């Protein structure tokens, strides 16, 4: 089978602006997770065709992944660290309800929201 086209990281007609808090949600947050060495599965929308997941995109339906979140970040996509933190917690959720308790990837997952909770614990003021 396919794979949806993955979530959008540009698009003109929604606001956008950069803020301290979307700063620190780059270069603090996603630098973190990205460099873990559980990073790698969550690098890229899920390929559920190669990986022989022909049921995923049936159970989730917003897909999302820290590339798409890294992208967005680079490209100053979102409006608020709220819309960012979103998508991660998508990201981690979506795992949580596809897979099952103990499953590596799951493991996996929560060991970068861990990392995730306590980082934005210190999401600086917007200033
Ligand atoms: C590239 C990706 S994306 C990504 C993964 C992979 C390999 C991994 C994944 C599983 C284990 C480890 Cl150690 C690392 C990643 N797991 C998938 C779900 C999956 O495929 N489960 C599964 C497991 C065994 C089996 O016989 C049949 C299905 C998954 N569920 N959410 C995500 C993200 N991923």
């Amino acid at each position: 089978g396919m794979n949806p086209p993955p979530p959008e990281t540009s698009n003109p007609n929604k606001p956008k602006r950069q803020t301290n808090q979307l700063q620190y949600l780059l270069r603090v947050v996603l630098k973190t997770l990205w460099k873990h060495q559980f990073a790698w599965p969550f690098q890229q929308p899920v390929d559920a065709v190669k990986l022989n997941l022909p049921a995923y995109y049936k159970i989730i339906k917003t897909p999302m992944d820290m590339g798409t979140i890294k992208k967005r970040l680079e490209n100053n996509y979102y409006w608020n660290a709220q819309e960012c933190i979103q998508d991660f917690n998508t990201m981690f959720t979506n795992c949580y309800i596809y897979n099952k308790p103990g499953d590596d990837i799951v493991l996996m997952a929560e060991a970068l929201e861990k990392l995730f909770l306590q980082k934005i614990n210190e999401l600086p003021t917007e200033e």
